[PDB]
């Protein structure tokens, strides 16, 4: 039944795909990537080494490790997606978040993966990100007692990266040792994985600058559809997303990058984490499309 | 006057990142009483590059044009009870603002004795602003370097301390004419480690194990609708973490020492506007068995 | 198993060190756990000496026994939660008599595969009494040394975790028929690291420089919540800060290391009371990430 | 005697309350089969309540006769005060008295006071010489720049009887110190602790004369759950010596009584039965006379 029946051959250069959060807005991401796979001919996971969605990767990210193509991660998203966001609460949405990841994740772990995995959340005790993984060998310290996914399946470890504090509860945890650790959405403390995956493809594994291809896939930017000490919410929120993608910019420069994220102007967007009409959320998806077709040619340069 | 030993030019390149704090920069001046005298010179000698946030940045000036501790430690208890005593968030930024007119007046990023950076994060791009002191010190748009963005320090130290919840926006105007709008430092980065070594490595020549860094904190003390002030608090500190979890994975082979302990006791409850000379004396003492506890490690780095 | 790790003998002692806080050795559990994984093989084939106090006499004979951190873990957390509930300080000490009994059911001092040491304090002469288990850790009267003072190993912990205002003061009977008094071991030396030292250069004379003594507290944590009760905190807290500042002066050329962090947030506030299995379980995670700061250094004594 | 033979002879006195007539009358004893006064047959002095009023004025002057001429003229006032306040007034007055206005710099032989901090619990040392601090070299002022009247004030303030006295050190900053009994109620480990890792001296070049007070009988759960923790820190300091020390030469000289005459309450103003303790311990020189004058030759 597969319409992919591409063979691509071992090299010695890597190729990382970092997703970016964007709550709903998946369907950007969604839409550039339906177009990357087709210009490949063949699975996601046969070509990229390394995988860092964030939140929505958390998504993307456990689906693509696992062999799915975009064809079907479409029509689960388009399903239940926009079920989720459409009650306005904070308890009823993480109930309907749980079913969500257990529908689609069954009973699967950390070692049902077919490629370098990595989810962000955040400890809301000790503020600071939690990464799971799914091999020993991208671990930085503490190699003994390493267990891939901390014990935990994939649909608690998704879940927990999706608890956006201001509209979802928080999430616990049990490790496989009975450790109960609490998280909150991964946004907090990193929005932009960029910054991370090169990180972990540099020290783990280490690779030389010359011989990693990242591409990074946001969510793009659209405008805003009692300012009682909130602005400054957003504010730091914005000046804490800006300075990372400034920070890697000075460190890591030889490293050959393609952002495809465009801002949006006119007064037809809205907001992420309350949009639910199938037609809104339809018109990003053929936005991301286009935005593929203008950067095609660099794109056939690293993927080939 | 009694500073007279002198150090030889060496390969190493140390570095001094410190901390922003606010009233608390009386941690930072115990822990540098006793690392000058150790050395027996000007700290301008020795060190090759300092960073610094709000707090930080009043020491890395002074520091910058030749003031030794005890002259800082002397400008420090005679002005700050006054500019924290104000009841209004006009009345602070505008005494400040004279502080800075009387310590330096005609002084911009030229008369400087050694490399600075001052951080500031802005209001409308919302990325940090890097007064740096020497062309070399830069990565990109090396055409155009005023150094120092023309403008003074006197205002420029000021733009860092300007806490925007109680102080107001600094307005800056450059050399070139724009007019650019900052907050307080410590909103990108409350901690420039990470930046100190970055502008240390991808902008200057020097490859790892061959930098010592050096970063003195003021260390943490207690604390003495309410949805937003709750997630505002502690988003600043995600960010305060994250930046240094960050840090020593990429460059964890780099020798670093921190200075910053911690205390639990409720009588040391020690928040942000602190005018108080008592409990703001007792922390100068905290500062200078800190320095004890490393002083066998700190030897090595410093020779 | 799955600890089949085989090191050789060296010259090298390694002396392990525990404290003792109450409930809090959780803390002393999740450092352990990680020291047990980095080696690959149980604690008692590498170290050469440990000794214990309030709480270290629990953990420091289970491991001179042969037991492994993931069991003694799998015993701490089913009755340690359990003696706690008691009411009365008469109850708490008949439950923890059958809790010795049930564990070191007949061992004696005799039986242990190392050099182990559990420390208490005389009631009527007010000296420490220093249970040893061979005759070379001796210093003078080695005519009469009985291993143990003949007494079983489940009732030289049982004095040890006896503190006289939570407790009732524990009255042994030794091989030669004397009933002696005995309270907690945390009056005379809440950290035996100084001992251990002590113990370790005037019998089993080893070097300075052939020393790695390894520290492990159980942290600081801030208050949950007259004129003597003021005072008898206060005194207690002078003598254990000023004892490891003795050491710090006599034994200075001898590496140590200390693993042990202060808390400051008021939600990390717990004493020697606590029996909320949920509240424990935060405290055993603590530690762990406190031996990811300090893995460098201990992977350079202990290989 | 004569001049140096390469001997660290220290002297570490104890101390409390009333009771060091004891000291005196052992100390008059000494002094006179040498015919030199103590500061010249001696390398280092230290002493915590008693032992530190005994050590200033041994280590910068008058002899051990002009030493009981203000013991037996002043003492029997400042104890003679119901408030606790008063005591703290009439202490500082005798302090400007004799301590008028000399520092820690006209002192003649090492001097070393013991008084623990308030705030970082753990005691504060004054010393008199630049070799004489194990660490933190440089910023080392002699006695905190602080005069001797108010050094020796802070080592005798018992807590629970007078008040914290607040000491503002050359530096500029406000130490809030007690006495030093509650930290090392006898500084014979500390002297050992600063004559050979500090000095260098090897572990059979010194000797050490611990005197003390002699042990005396006495005249809610935490009154007696206090005392016993304050000497609990007496007896186990007392053992470590021992064990890390044992081939150190001392001779301690401090007798116990079981006479319910002799029973002290700390704070007896009695001239007649202060004198008794001064009697009893010109005696107890006497049975170690033949071992003394090997220490001291
Ligand atoms: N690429 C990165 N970018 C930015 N930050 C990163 C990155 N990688 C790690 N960190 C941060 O550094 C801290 C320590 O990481 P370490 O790799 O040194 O140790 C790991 C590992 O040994 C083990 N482990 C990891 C994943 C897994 O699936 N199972 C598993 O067992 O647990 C520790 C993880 O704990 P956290 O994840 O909670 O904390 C991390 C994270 O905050
Ligand atoms: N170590 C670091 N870590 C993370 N981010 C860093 C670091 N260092 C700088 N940045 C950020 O990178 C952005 C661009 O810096 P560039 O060095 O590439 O170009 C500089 C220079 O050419 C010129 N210039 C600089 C200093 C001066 O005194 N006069 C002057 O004229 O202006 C540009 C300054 O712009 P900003 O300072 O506003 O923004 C910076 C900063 O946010
Ligand atoms: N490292 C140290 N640092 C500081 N002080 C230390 C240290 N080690 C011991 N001490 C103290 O020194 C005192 C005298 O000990 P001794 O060695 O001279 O003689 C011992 C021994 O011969 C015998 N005996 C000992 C243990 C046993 O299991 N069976 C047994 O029979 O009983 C005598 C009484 O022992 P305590 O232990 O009760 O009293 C000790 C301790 O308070
Ligand atoms: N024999 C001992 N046994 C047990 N503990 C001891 C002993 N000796 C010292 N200590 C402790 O060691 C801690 C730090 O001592 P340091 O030697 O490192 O530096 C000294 C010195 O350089 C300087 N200074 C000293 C004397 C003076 O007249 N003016 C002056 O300026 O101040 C610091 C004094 O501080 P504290 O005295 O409050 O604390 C001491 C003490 O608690």
């Amino acid at each position: 039944p597969s319409s992919l029946l591409t063979e691509y051959g071992n090299d010695n250069i890597c190729r990382v795909l970092a997703l970016d959060g964007g709550g709903a807005k998946g369907f950007y991401t969604l839409g550039v990537l339906k177009e990357i796979e087709a210009m490949l001919g063949c699975p996601l996971y046969k070509r990229f080494d390394l995988v860092f969605g964030t939140s929505t990767g958390a998504i993307i990210a456990a689906l693509i490790a696992l062999g799915y193509e975009v064809d079907q991660i479409h029509a689960l998203y388009t399903e239940h997606v926009p079920r989720v966001m459409s009650s306005r609460s904070a308890a009823a949405r993480t109930m309907a978040l749980q079913d969500l990841a257990k529908e689609v994740f069954q009973d699967k772990t950390f070692e049902d993966v077919l490629m370098g995995i990595g989810i962000v959340a955040t400890r809301w005790m000790t503020e600071r990100p939690m990464i799971f993984k799914g091999n020993v060998v991208q671990a930085h310290g503490r190699k003994g007692t390493f267990s891939p996914g901390f014990g935990v399946s994939i649909a608690d470890a998704v879940q927990a990266s999706c608890s956006a504090y201001p509209f979802f509860e928080r999430k616990v945890i049990v490790t496989a040792a009975g450790d109960k650790v609490e998280l909150i959405d991964g946004g907090y403390c990193a929005n932009n994985p960029t910054l991370f995956a090169i990180a972990d493809a540099t020290v783990a594994l280490k690779k030389d600058h010359k011989d990693i291809r990242v591409i990074n896939v946001g969510v793009g930017i659209y405008p805003e559809p009692k300012w009682l000490a909130v602005q400054l919410l957003q504010k730091t929120l914005e000046i804490n997303t800006q300075s990372m993608d400034q920070l890697r910019d000075i460190l890591f420069k030889d490293i050959p990058t393609i952002r495809i994220s465009d801002t949006f102007e006119r007064p037809e967007m809205a907001t992420d984490l309350l949009e639910y009409n199938l037609d809104k959320l339809n018109t990003l998806r053929q936005r991301g499309r286009e935005s593929f077709g203008a950067r095609e040619a660099q794109l056939r340069e690293f993927l080939i």
